[PDB]
């Protein structure tokens, strides 16, 4: 599951994903994170 820190970060993440870039690279690019669970924490609410 991906969790993002802000709306901007999410929006950027989604653009990053459009060419098929792995989630992990889009994560470091944006500040979003990949977790194994499905429950994003309050500071990664977006």
């Amino acid at each position: 599951t991906t969790c993002c820190p802000s709306i901007v970060a999410r929006s950027n993440f989604n653009v990053c994903r459009l060419p098929g870039t792995s989630e992990a690279i889009c994560a470091t690019y944006t500040g979003c994170i990949i977790i194994p669970g499905a429950t994003c924490p309050g500071d990664y609410a977006n």
